[PDB]
């Protein structure tokens, strides 16, 4: 009877500009160029997830090897395999073999490590007809089981088309995007929450930097 | 003897319009993603139920209904109640996780509800032709019909397939435009057929309260 | 030094941009994006040739039914439904619930209602051959002859296939611009063969007298 | 130099050092209600009427009645001339290239026309075009052709090649300034000659085109 | 020992070249409608044979050979008598093409005449190969070569597929854009592989005695 | 700098190693995008040629268009002898120029083995270029190679590279720009992604000479 719940991210700023973090059970997407910090974005949230609450979470990767996310995150002081080999966090590895995809039966494996690891938070990274029912079936299946979950998407401009089929962004019940403008000869990267269906948010852009610790959004207007 | 409208009591709308929604027609709100499309047109149902006691019946083709009640809740609205009551139903056309039988099932609902608004949220041939049996037979039927579209650019295109704009009687763009790191909400009325409204872009915000509008 | 005839169309400012009217037994394409008067000016066009000049007018509609175009002419306080009693107007409706069979049609109304005046509302080198196809034989009937085209930029293309204001004899756009959040409407003739014209952007209004053109 | 023919269109003589490179065909190109069609025509009335020049106008889409009726309003009787077999205007207008070709060949030879005027995918358009050109230079002919365009700045001509197949090269531009529209013409390439650059203003009146340089 | 080049004599390419054209391999010449792609390019040719009794082959695809030496009389170049005389050979190739056997017919006429340098005026993936071929070969042959090629827009792609400013070896675009309502000519050496040249856009300007760019 | 998770080779090309923070990330792939004439061939020239005079680190160049002749040639402009290098056995100019992406890659293996390879070079639907440029750098990161692959771009500031996919695969990315302003071009190097560290960010000044690439950090 009440209006939706949000989860914190934990992430500096961000359950601020976002009045108090994550929808619940939803899946908020997360899209950007290359490099702006998605997969930063999606780790930093199962990763504070099972520090700050003890919420397990699964990461589920699409081309980088569990092993170099594993390395990468040590960028951040974050040491995954310990997560991993304590059961607390568990990487799917959905990458293709280096030598269509059967989204359905992919989802199933999803299901099974959530159960298995108790998972509360969920990351996934990352024809305009065939993606838009896709994606609406993996959101509904997501919802269904109780997950929260961030899924990255790229996107080719900074200020043009939210992710690439001009779909993504219709489908999702929460959209942030994740720029890296260059103005001048130097870059600002900025978060914007664009929307989060049936609850409230700061809107516009944020600037934000990717430290040591991870992302840090500045005071914010 | 001219068109007569219908009020939404949304806050500013039914000024910028001369007093609210061309009646017996159907108007189209396009809008980039988050605009408050889904808002607008829960807000006329949901006005039209406690205002004037006009049932209203909420067509949705992929947000459950579950969810849209869910949602709006951050209005303060009950919808589950309305639905309990008989007086607004949330017509599920979502697809598993034919235009014709579409009609036949909004027309069925119309009549079991007895309702007087309707909202329907959401090849340029093909799309052309049936939007335009589409509004023609809720035309026929007498329902006073708000049609959500999609666009992708806020000056762009009023909605994806380039005609939307063209077979629909009235056209309502809802912007969200991001300027200087800053977002700006607007509401325009493009058209009302056979009908006067104001012109030009209105700023509104969305609040706990649903849409205001500020002339 | 032969000047090309024109008919007055008695639209307030029109005829003194047109320099008299428009071109007797001939085609002018009137082009806009949506909302822009398209079809008041088709309808205005006939019902002041009907009102000043006793001279009768067929309407051939395609998408909008005829009694929607009665209905939506209530706006400007114009009676069309009297004018059809009298067989002053005839409205053609050529909507679905080949081009050759719609002609014949028009040939054969414009002989039994004594009409002078002729509004038709509303891949690119199909349009173009029977576009050219339409006009031609409307000029053997000597028709002085609207024709409505939609486009979907202010400033692209005249109409939507790239084609239609290289067939078309005379060619006028109507735009609506917006600007800083407020729109303005122009028209603009762009074009008469033949014959002499105001050049560029005129600002105008649609009131409760229809349109009104500031030269 | 080479040989130039007089347009005798106010101020286009100048533009283009003399006039039209005798035997070569210039490309005439503008959006819709340029002056395309009536520059098409005062090169050949002038023709006839200053210099008895006789011509040949082919017409793919406007009647020859309504080219008749049209350019009676500049006070120019293309009836009388084609009376007196001066002027021939050859239907090509709707309901074989080479056969077109041997009709413009033909009417040529007969009239013993001086000048020509022809109004109006990329592979097959360059080769049909190329064909075109290369055919009538072999008669002889000083031809204009005008082209469609869609974009005041933006390609010459509808498929981005007609102006590289072109010996001559003229823009008729209709430009909106604020709401205001004004006429340039560009002589923007004669292959063999020098010619003035850019735009030059022109106005549209009862005597034709005027173009001050 | 890098790429040698040799002296085009015209006037001021030479500075913003550092010396003249790569010798052995092409140089792209491309630009929009009468920007000077085949002045520049039998420029190259007339210079070779009146200042080095260079010999050279003239390959026209569009323009008929008795075009080319009409068009050239406005310059004060006689190129029919540098054909009578054998120094200069217009290759007519003028109207399913495939370059294999034009390749022979420049080669013949390029030891046929002792000629040094060459001129040829005028789907992207195939468009990529031929050309590549067309330049690998030219090179084997060891000709100095411009090739010119259109393009349709003055500050966009170098050439009309998007692929030959990449697999040409040396790249020069010639530019006519409008000041208000005039025009600047302006030419730029865009690129030449392994060697050096000045950087930017040049303005010239085509007078009765060619081209004539302004480095400074 | 020694706080940063990844460890990495220097191209000891001036100004680069500073920008990115030390160099490239060693056994990884970094993208290498510019438009016509920007430098990549040089760029990966470079950094094979340092990594044997530097640190006699033999080095594997393959060339997809230009023939082993004519990088010999070009690089003489800089006052690099490729042709004694060859000799060597210190460089492998693999020549895979036209006259099947795992005979390519198994023909790069065989020479990184052969050669004792530490450098690579690679000069130069869209998920099957994605597919299949996935499968060449997952390929190149088995043997442990650190590899330059340049790509081309038609826009200074538009896509990174031709298909719209390679700057998401590739671990890092490069991008090389030519800007012409004002009828003069400037040029510019920016490191636009580095997977698992810092860098600078934004566009570097640098320039062609007699030397090779100077990057102004
Ligand atoms: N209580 C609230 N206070 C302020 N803003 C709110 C509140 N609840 C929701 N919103 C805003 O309403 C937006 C959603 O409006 P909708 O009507 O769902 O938009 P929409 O145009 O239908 O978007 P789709 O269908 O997801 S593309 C959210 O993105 C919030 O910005
Ligand atoms: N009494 C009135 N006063 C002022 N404006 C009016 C009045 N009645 C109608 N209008 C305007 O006239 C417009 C309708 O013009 P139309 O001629 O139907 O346009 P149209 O170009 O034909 O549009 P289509 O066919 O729907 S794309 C409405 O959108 C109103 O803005
Ligand atoms: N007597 C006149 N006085 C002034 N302007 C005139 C006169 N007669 C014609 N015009 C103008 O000339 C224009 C037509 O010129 P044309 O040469 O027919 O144009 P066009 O470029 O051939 O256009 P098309 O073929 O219709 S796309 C008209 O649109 C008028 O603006
Ligand atoms: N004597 C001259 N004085 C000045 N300009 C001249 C002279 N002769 C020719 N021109 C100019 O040179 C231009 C022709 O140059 P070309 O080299 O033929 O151009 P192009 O780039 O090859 O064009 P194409 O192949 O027709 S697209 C003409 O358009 C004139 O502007
Ligand atoms: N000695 C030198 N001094 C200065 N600049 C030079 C020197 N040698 C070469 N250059 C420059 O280096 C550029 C070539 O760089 P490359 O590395 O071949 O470019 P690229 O990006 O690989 O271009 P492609 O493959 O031809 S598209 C030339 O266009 C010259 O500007
Ligand atoms: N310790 C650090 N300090 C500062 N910046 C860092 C640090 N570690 C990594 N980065 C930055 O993080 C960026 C990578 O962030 P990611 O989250 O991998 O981006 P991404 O959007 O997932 O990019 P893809 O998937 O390769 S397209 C690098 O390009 C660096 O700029
Ligand atoms: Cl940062
Ligand atoms: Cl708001
Ligand atoms: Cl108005
Ligand atoms: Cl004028
Ligand atoms: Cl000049
Ligand atoms: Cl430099
Ligand atoms: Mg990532
Ligand atoms: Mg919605
Ligand atoms: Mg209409
Ligand atoms: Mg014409
Ligand atoms: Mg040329
Ligand atoms: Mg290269």
């Amino acid at each position: 009877h009440q209006a939706i719940a949000k989860m914190r991210t934990m992430i500096e700023g961000f359950d601020d500009i976002s009045h108090g973090g994550l929808p619940i059970g939803r899946s908020t997407l997360v899209s950007g160029t290359s490099g702006t910090g998605k997969t930063l974005f999606s780790i930093q949230f199962l990763y504070n997830g099972i520090i700050e609450f003890d919420e397990p979470g699964v990461f589920v990767t699409f081309e980088e090897t569990p092993q170099d996310i594993i390395k990468n995150a040590r960028s951040f002081g974050w040491d995954l395999a310990k997560l991993v080999d304590e059961g607390k966090l568990f990487i799917l590895d959905a990458s293709p073999d280096p030598e269509g995809f059967d989204l359905s039966a992919l989802i199933e494996r999803i299901n099974y490590a959530i159960q298995k690891y108790r998972a509360r938070r969920v990351s996934i990274d990352s024809a305009s007809s065939v993606v838009r029912r896709e994606l609406f079936r993996l959101v509904a299946r997501l919802k269904q089981i109780g997950a929260t979950t961030v899924m990255t998407t790229e996107r080719i401009e900074e200020y043009g088309p939210i992710a690439r089929y001009g779909v993504e962004e219709f489908v999702s019940d929460n959209v942030v995007i994740l720029r890296n403008v260059l103005e001048g000869e130097r870059r600002r990267r900025t978060l914007e929450i664009l929307k989060l269906r049936g609850t409230s948010h700061m809107k516009g852009e944020y600037p934000f930097t990717i430290t040591d610790h991870g992302i840090n959004i500045f005071p914010l207007g």
